[PDB]
């Protein structure tokens, strides 16, 4: 089935230009979707509107929504006159991650797009804590897109995680290399490349185990980590040159490679709660997010559930 | 009763300096308290030492602890050396900020340190998930010190909410202005400034209502929050010339002060889910936070309920 069908892209209220909206226009013109423009705005209506009636109250919250409605049919006004389809939705909440998530579900939506600041190229990319939310809980792909381009020949950089799952398969990797070569293909034919890193006990840590050699070790698991990168590689069809194992927790390892590779987009997966390696997928994803210079695509599994309550 | 009697210091592993534990010293230096230099390792150990036995797992858990034990301990040498009293602690955790509130609890303290990173001075300070948990959920208060120096004369700002709370009093207000006159004397006699924002319905939606004009109404909510401002000041023997009424959300308003004062620390108060404006509080903050150039010090009510599990 074609993909992103159905987009869901948060508004920033703080600027006009809005590279969510642009990045979601194009995946409309590459693969067809449509989109829901959504605006939800943290609920600091009371606030504001201090020694009014609770009729006042309620025409100052309407005349809000009808007024962002604007600006942001304004933001995209060429768009919609183009034929784009555009479905804008402005609302006020107490808490907008809980509110996009809720939108998300109640809307059937398979891709959500946000835009992140990033003030200095050499720079990581700045998450704000509705960033974090989301991209924790949220069901569907979450792509935080930039506000700054892609590299010409920008590459996907897809993390797996290449530890023995024994007695269970890791089908989440597979989602992950899935899911990048198909956005891939039809984002300029983007290079994809797999990174697997491999952590292991410093060496002047584990030496002190007896008859212990931890390089020997530690090329053991190398070697383990490069037959289940064959193995994964093998299953797409994809070239050993554009896979990658390394020595270090995924945080040590991927901000230098996707600086090295020009990746314009780095994917991650991580999981519920329930799901085997939660609490290390969760924390490393964390640990690596916040060192990226690009994109971000993080993705979940098929049945996980998000702790955010429909109503 | 002296301050800071009992503080937790949450070591950063990813470099040697520690700026909150430099920070807690200097806090020992000038009212006397203690200190526990602790360090939650997000538990990866599991995926560190593929293919060991039980016991060799054991072992370099074990070693990696006796380790960031010494490698503390040297960091901190000169100021152990010289009767800091300042115990070191050392833990492997799923959920760091888990561990560091359970920490709280347990050890009964009464000042979080944590250092964040600013990369550039035009430039906000960088707060990690981490970060963002303990703000939102430690129950003591939390100091973030950026990892760069305080300017010479720096102020201290402290954030009030003057919105009436009738039929309540707002006792945070209280508390924030109390703690920050009390830690400002001992931080070579820093000058307290106290901010009240004041937002209001944008003037093109207000000018809707009939026979009703915005600026005379905005002019009533300033006058409001003057005479709040005005109590409070008075209450604390504070100058009027250090208090700040100005128009906008809070995070429109505190950020251009913060940096016109040129502020030391800023000073905020967020309460739990249960408390009078509670959503509000919340997000305001953090919309501030993400803005700030200098250290932040978050304080809550002194009932208030961690979500926090205490084992």
């Amino acid at each position: 089935m074609a993909m992103y069908q159905n987009m869901l892209v948060v508004i920033d209220p703080n600027q006009d230009d809005q590279p969510a909206l642009r990045r979601a226009v194009y995946l409309h013109q590459r693969i067809g979707g449509k989109i829901k423009a959504f605006l939800p705005i943290y609920d600091f209506s009371y606030e504001m509107t201090t020694l009014l009636s609770p009729d006042e109250r309620t025409a100052m919250r309407q005349g809000v929504i009808s007024q962002r409605t604007a600006w942001i049919r304004e933001q995209a006004k060429y768009y919609l006159e183009a034929g784009v389809p555009i479905e804008i939705k402005v609302v006020w909440h107490n808490r907008p991650f809980e509110a996009i998530i809720q939108e998300v579900i109640a809307g059937s939506h398979d891709l959500v797009l946000k835009m992140a600041h990033q003030a200095d190229r050499l720079e990581a990319v700045i998450f704000t804590p509705t960033d974090w939310h989301l991209l924790r809980k949220c069901p569907s792909p979450v792509w935080m897109v930039k506000d700054q381009p892609w590299p010409e020949g920008g590459k996907a950089l897809v993390a797996v995680n290449l530890a023995s799952e024994e007695p269970y398969h890791n089908a989440l990797n597979e989602k992950l290399v899935k899911e990048t070569l198909q956005l891939a293909e039809q984002v300029n034919h983007t290079e994809v490349h797999l990174v697997g890193a491999y952590p292991v006990t410093p060496i002047n840590i584990a030496i002190e185990l007896p008859e212990f050699d931890p390089s020997v070790y530690n090329d053991a698991i190398r070697g383990q980590h490069l037959l289940a990168m064959k193995a994964l590689r093998q299953k797409f069809s994809i070239d050993e040159k554009v896979t990658h194992v390394e020595k270090g927790l995924p945080e040590e390892v991927i901000p230098d490679l996707a600086e090295h590779l020009q990746a314009g987009i780095v994917v991650l997966g991580t999981v519920g709660r329930t799901g085997l390696s939660a609490a290390f997928l969760g924390n490393t994803a964390e640990q690596v997010i916040d060192h990226l210079r690009c994109d971000l695509l993080v993705i979940k599994p098929d049945e996980y559930q998000t702790p955010v309550e429909l109503d």
